DNA sequence: GCTATGAGTGGCCCCTGTGGAGAGAAGC
DNA sequence: GGGGCCACTCATAGC
RNA sequence: GCUUCUCUCCACAGGUUUUAGAGCUAGAAAUAGCAAGUUAAAAUAAGGCUAGUCCGUUAUCAACUUGAAAAAGUGGCACCGAGUCGGUGCUU
């Protein structure tokens, strides 16, 4: 006998339910097969449970990262040309100019050339720091002077302005000796050229430099303010580098905010420095030059100020006049947003096509790459795709056979009555076309009444006519066409079939382009036709807006037995007189078996198609996700046969259509048969609910949850979810209710974290000093941390159990030992393609292959006793065990939290308060099982008699505060990481275990998605010493 | 008797701000 | 939020 | 007309690390005084081959067997009880 039953589900961004429940609302408990080496051999156990999981995130941080990338390697790439172009110049005057710019960043040792970078001596260097304090007096002195300069500074500042190039937030040129717009230009200026009244074509040097000397007179005055009143503190502002004083706000990592925080009740303390104030007051004491508000120079005043010295210096270079223009496009060229990466077709991001197959450089843009084509791909592709043909692409709105579609629509159900006539009829083709002709290219809007005045009264000379199916105006218009007749004026150049692809075309381009450079280059190949004024009138005439039909469903298909599209049926189809849903749904045409044909029935949908393309964010997608293979498994531990229900609920991310595609999902995997009359046969019934009567269910039967105690609220929420869907369709409350106070106090509640392997970045990007630990990992393959610093704190994706033998001592003697060496992300496909080297080069000797179990993040191990731990990492473990409070207590706790916050009838209220005022004993029975589970599973002997000290100091506290005390008391015993918390005043560090020997001999345990299936393995009796 | 270790406790640490442009779906 | 690192400090195994 | 899922591209400013910008005086040193302090180069996830002015942090992942992978297969029931689950009867 098939014992029928249903299942229920819960869907949350971190957490799913699954719960199996029969027609008595009860749960089966059915016993388990265990494989491995182990002695227990079956466990029973309850058909619930719940996942628990990382929350899914986007690829917004992803995509910055990638971006961030692209932009730097072509900063890399414009230095490149620019030392290619300075090359051969370069090598006439110094040869190892360009190789000491490179290894700079090494030690003395470790370069292969003097160490001056810029010159080669320390004299030539002391003399260019002296000339120059800063790169911006460099600039100036390139920008006024005549002289002719030195080639290497030439090259310093070229490559700092296009290191620096700017923004492009305004296009076109600007005016930097600058209504509205030059009032903009003067804002904007005045901000960054700060009262530049030097006669200068480079303002922002001569601001720079102005500021930089206001620091130094500004600093000069101050400490000797300070030396002459306060002497005790100059040492604290000048030297100690740890504080946010001017020591800390140049040598160390304070910013400008902290340093005029710190600064400010220093000044209101001495004599003489309303100056000092009003500068603190304008944010102008001591500022640096490298400072952020400088991100709102416009790219145009290093333009400008490029040119001026390219101008200047290219007398005395000849090779800078015939390169100016190439480089002033380095810094002018970016690549446009439409076009994209410029990739050969290896990427999954690019879009670009390609005409010749030289190396894309920033002279040759133009040529290369069809801008055009570029941006048609670039709005083309994840452009919505038509519903009846997946792979097409639906018309733009405003396209004209899509009005002319709509039009013979909307006219093919017109139906008219005339005197003598019995009963109404339908429009024929010529009918229709004459309307069309008459009216719909002559009015922008056609109504009942201007149809009746004009087609039947005048042309059909009806006087009277009724009119049915349209309300008092025509909403389908010809209004593209009547723009097409304003602009072009030739109607019969519109009313010709031959021109319908130009103008279909035409159409497009002005849907889809906003730039209007770009529109007059594509309608450049029409101009031929049409002369300038009215090539003018065209692209001023903007549309957006796209259809729900492609070209080819409408007009590209045709019926192989008359040759006739849905157009040219919509047009005249006599008496039938068939619209679009007719004209698809009619089994006489090959229509429909075009749109059959159309449908792709691929691999099973839901795997990785619907997760990757429904709509919401991407935690709930992997939520549907494990939901469907926690269904699956479930449906295999049944014995393959299906239930008869499901009941589903989404839980609020803290009437949506992603509820029903998830119902969808589910009747498509689970109702597969069809019957003899092609329908599908419903043997699973797909159930919605609300959270609302759930809840209200709980709240009406004392069946209360806290979030607090413990993981088993999902399942209990999925278990009545199923238990209410199923009674609510079936329409005792004697057995029921006794049946449901049994199953929520159920201890064994198969709860399982679900195993992960770690990936993201290599380590902390926090780039750390120098020290003498062999724990710091370097930022390229020859720089050793030790001598240059670099990343720290590297993430594991996994450890591997390793058996074999290690030199200890200076002695070098090998010692069989057993321990887990973690393996990082960065080390993941090293390890993967041959283990034994990579462990070889770790210096274990005789490895022992066939014993390396792969052990993931949450890999869950068996201690005494029932104490359990999960594997956080190859050092760190998490707590394993979830603390079962008895319902009553739950209750009690419910009553006393909300005891102030009663949502109830005043007796039913007073019902409570009576029983949680008689039932007080309970607080000291909670803190004594809290205390027994954690001397059972915690082992936080310090904490815990912490604990037990504030809850005896404060055993007199009102109810309501000792219920949110120890509400918030089961942070220490909840599953996951251990955490610190608040217990009344008194704060409790976090209990961390570091050590991970012990799990060695521990009992390793491995469930599936559920658990139900177990694989035991015991490590010890492996490689025993 | 000396040293490596390793086991435990407590506390600090983690890259940030902005701009431009381009289809839908779900809801006000 | 949670894991990695450092700095003391003492218990204990190995020489 | 406004919010979000986008999710992709183009962009800017920072920030971090090492090196360079000769510290001086008295003192053997510890140290005491003095002076200066604003900038520059390079990298900005290890690197990989398809060698691109491309790609590298989204999504996917219990164990055993077959498969490059995808993919597929691998685990009795019933009853009575319930502190992380136990006992009883048939069968293979």
């Amino acid at each position: 006998m098939d014992k029928k039953y249903s299942i229920g589900l819960d869907i949350g961004t971190n957490s799913v339910g699954w719960a199996v429940i029969t027609d008595e609302y009860k749960v089966p408990s059915k016993k388990f097969k265990v494989l491995g080496n182990t002695d227990r051999h079956s466990i029973k156990k309850n058909l619930i449970g719940a996942l628990l999981f990382d929350s899914g995130e986007t690829a917004e941080a992803t995509r910055l990262k990638r971006t961030a990338r692209r932009r730097y390697t072509r900063r890399k790439n414009r230095i490149c040309y620019l030392q290619e172009i300075f090359s051969n110049e370069m090598a006439k005057v110094d040869d190892s100019f360009f190789h000491r710019l490179e290894e700079s960043f090494l030690v003395e040792e470790d370069k292969k050339h003097e160490r001056h970078p810029i010159f080669g001596n320390i004299v030539d260097e002391v003399a260019y720091h002296e000339k120059y304090p800063t790169i911006y007096h460099l600039r100036k002195k390139l920008v006024d002077s005549t002289d002719k300069a030195d080639l290497r500074l030439i090259y310093l500042a070229l490559a700092h302005m296009i290191k620096f190039r700017g923004h492009f937030l305004i296009e076109g040129d600007l005016n930097p000796d600058n209504a509205a717009k030059n009032l903009s230009d003067a804002i904007l200026l005045s901000d960054i050229l700060r009262v530049n009244t030097e006669i200068t074509k480079a303002p922002l040097s001569a601001s720079m430099i102005k500021r930089y000397d206001e620091h130094h007179q500004d600093l000069t005055l101050l400490k000797a303010l300070v030396r002459q009143q306060l002497p005790e503190k100059y040492k604290e502002i000048f030297f100690d580098q740890s504080k946010n004083g001017y020591a800390g706000y140049i040598d160390g990592g304070a910013s400008q905010e902290e340093f005029y925080k710190f600064i400010k009740p220093i000044l209101e303390k001495m004599d003489g420095t309303e100056e000092l104030l009003v500068k603190l007051n304008r944010e102008d004491l001591l500022r640096k030059q490298r400072t952020f508000d400088n991100g709102s120079i416009p790219h145009q005043i290093h333009l400008g100020e490029l040119h001026a010295i390219l101008r200047r210096q290219e007398d005395f270079y000849p090779f800078l006049k015939d390169n100016r223009e190439k480089i002033e496009k380095i810094l002018t060229f970016r690549i446009p947003y439409y076009v994209g990466p410029l990739a050969r077709g290896n990427s999954r991001f690019a879009w670009m096509t390609r005409k010749s197959e030289e190396t894309i450089t920033p002279w040759n843009f133009e040529e290369v790459v069809d801008k055009g084509a570029s941006a048609q791909s670039f709005i083309e592709r994840m452009t919505n795709f038509d519903k009846n043909l997946p792979n097409e692409k639906v018309l733009p709105k405003h396209s004209l056979l899509y009005e002319y579609f709509t039009v013979y629509n909307e006219l093919t159900k017109v139906k008219y009555v005339t005197e003598g006539m019995r009963k109404p009829a339908f429009l024929s083709g010529e009918q229709k076309k004459a309307i069309v002709d008459l009216l719909f290219k002559t009015n922008r809007k056609v109504t009942v009444k201007q149809l009746k005045e004009d087609y039947f009264k005048k042309i059909e000379c009806f006087d009277s006519v009724e009119i049915s199916g349209v309300e008092d105006r025509f909403n389908a218009s010809l209004g593209t066409y009547h723009d097409l007749l304003k602009i072009i004026k030739d109607k019969d150049f519109l009313d010709n079939e031959e021109n319908e692809d130009i103008l279909e075309d035409i159409v497009l381009t002005l849907t889809l382009f906003e730039d209007r450079e770009m529109i007059e280059e594509r309608l450049k190949t029409y101009a031929h036709l049409f002369d300038d004024k009215v090539m003018k009138q065209l692209k001023r005439r903007r549309y957006t807006g796209w259809g729900r039909l492609s070209r080819k469903l409408i007009n590209g298909i045709r019926d192989k037995q008359s040759g006739k599209t849905i157009l040219d049926f919509l047009k005249s189809d006599g008496f039938a007189n068939r619209n679009f849903m007719q004209l698809i749904h009619d089994d006489s045409l090959t229509f429909k078996e075009d749109i059959q044909k159309a449908q792709v029935s691929g691999q099973g949908d839901s795997l990785h198609e619907h997760i990757a393309n429904l709509a919401g964010s991407p935690a709930i997608k992997k939520g549907i996700l494990q939901t469907v293979k926690v269904v699956d498994e479930l449906v295999k531990v049944m014995g393959r046969h299906k239930p008869e229900n499901i009941v589903i609920e989404m839980a609020r991310e803290n009437t949506r259509q992603i509820t029903k595609h998830v119902a969808q999902i589910l009747d498509s995997r689970m109702n597969t048969k069809y019957d003899e009359n092609d329908k599908l046969i419903r043997e699973v019934k797909v159930i919605t609910l609300k959270s609302k009567l759930v809840s209200d269910f709980r709240k009406d039967f004392q069946f209360y949850k806290v979030r607090e105690i413990n993981n088993y609220h999902h399942a209990h929420d999925a278990y009545l979810n199923a238990v209410v869907g199923t009674a609510l369709i079936k329409k005792d409350k004697g057995r029921d209710f006794a049946t449901v106070r049994k199953v929520l106090s159920m201890p064994q509640v198969n709860i399982v974290k679900k195993t992960e392997v770690q990936t993201g970045g290599f380590s902390k990007e926090s780039i750390l000093p120098k020290r003498n630990s062999d724990k710091l990992i370097a930022r390229k393959k020859d720089w050793d941390p030790k001598k240059y610093g670099g990343f720290d704190s590297p993430t594991v994706a996994y450890s591997v159990l390793v058996v074999a033998k290690v030199e200890k001592g200076k002695s070098k003697k090998l010692k069989s030992v057993k321990e887990l060496l973690g393996i990082t992300i960065m080390e993941r496909s090293s390890f993967e393609k041959n283990p034994i080297d990579f462990l070889e080069a770790k210096g274990y000797k005789e490895v022992k292959k066939d014993l390396i179990i792969k052990l993931p993040k949450y890999s869950l191990f068996e201690l005494e006793n029932g104490r359990k731990r999960m594997l956080a990492s190859a050092g760190e473990l998490q707590k394993g065990n979830e603390l079962a409070l008895p319902s009553k207590y739950v209750n009690f706790l419910y009553l006393a939290s909300h005891y102030e916050k009663l949502k109830g009838s005043p007796e039913d209220n007073e019902q409570k308060q009576l029983f949680v005022e008689q039932h007080k004993h309970y607080l000291d029975e909670i803190i004594e099982q809290i205390s027994e589970f954690s001397k059972r599973v915690i082992l936080a002997d310090a904490n815990l008699d912490k604990v037990l000290s504030a809850y005896n100091k404060h055993r007199d506290k009102p109810i309501r505060e000792q219920a949110e005390n120890i509400i918030h008391l089961f942070t220490l015993t909840n599953l996951g990481a251990p955490a610190a918390f608040k217990y009344f005043d008194t704060t409790i560090d976090r209990k961390r275990y570091t050590s991970t020997k012990e799990v060695l001999d521990a009992t390793l345990i491995h469930q599936s998605i559920t658990g139900l299936y177990e694989t035991r393995i015991d490590l010890s009796q492996l490689g025993g010493d």
